[PDB]
């Protein structure tokens, strides 16, 4: 995250901290045993930490979980970027509510144009040159028309949300993929891709939809007939 702060330590309960061969994500506990993050980050032997805040200060509720299930979109297209980037996984063993580990449920609305949200996660605070936090940084952003996105990424998918700010400065960047749009209290969206170098006026976050994948995640965890994403 760029042009934000380290994240209070007890607001990022559903945060998870998702690790892959030669990768780092985020991602987001929706319940005590599943997690949504970005199929993009499924780079190979994922580990995934929940109840984290510091790397280097180990919270005592820390946790690993590896994936046990493993979902994502079969009815994607090649011709946008990364489209439908979710990945729904259910833990191998599930996880309790403790002071650094809660769940964040599913939103009951997609956000409007121009709410605040909540951006987080592990990943580099500079851009360009890498720059990884100890502690995950948060910031806030806003829902942007989605015309934003489509002006500044030919190729952009369907089902996702525009979500920056207009004139640059915050953003999500490398290694805060996965991770969650929080807007009005609720998980929004889902950290897929965006302009390289981040922040820059006019390139925002692109975030996948999670309020359309509703009944997608709902068919699966709920005993999965061969579910199938939203178009
Ligand atoms: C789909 O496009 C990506 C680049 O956007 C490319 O890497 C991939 O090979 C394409 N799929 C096919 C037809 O192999
Ligand atoms: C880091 O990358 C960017 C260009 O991609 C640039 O700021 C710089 O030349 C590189 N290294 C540093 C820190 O000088
Ligand atoms: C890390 O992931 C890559 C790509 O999925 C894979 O080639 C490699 O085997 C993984 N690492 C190991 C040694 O398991
Ligand atoms: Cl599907």
């Amino acid at each position: 995250v760029i042009g934000g702060d380290e994240c209070n330590i007890n607001e990022h309960r559903f945060l998870a901290l998702v690790y892959a061969n030669g990768s780092l994500c985020g991602g987001t506990l929706i319940n005590q045993e599943w997690v949504l993050t970005a199929r993009h980050c499924d780079r190979g032997n994922m580990r995934i930490y929940l109840g984290m805040h510091n790397l280097k200060v180990l919270n005592k509720d820390a946790l690993r979980r590896f994936p046990k299930e493993k979902y994502f979109c079969l009815n994607t297209r090649n011709d946008t970027i990364w489209d439908k980037d979710i990945m729904l996984i259910r833990l191998n063993r599930p996880v309790r509510n403790s002071a650094h580990i809660a769940p964040l449920s599913l939103p009951s609305n997609p956000p409007s144009v121009g709410s605040v949200c909540r951006i987080m996660g592990w990943g580099t605070i500079t851009s360009p040159n890498a720059t990884l936090p100890d502690v995950p940084h948060c910031a806030n952003i806003n829902i942007l028309d989605y015309a934003v996105c489509q002006a500044a990424y030919k190729g952009l998918a369907a089902t996702t949300l525009c979500a920056g700010i207009l004139e640059g400065g915050k953003d999500t960047c490398k290694g805060d993929s996965g991770g969650p749009l929080i807007c009005n209290g609720q998980f929004q969206g889902i950290l897929s891709v965006g302009g390289n170098p981040c922040a820059q006026p006019r390139k925002p976050g692109i975030y996948t939809k999670v309020f359309d994948y509703t009944d997608w995640i709902q068919s699966i965890i709920s005993g999965n007939t061969d579910a199938t994403c939203p178009p």
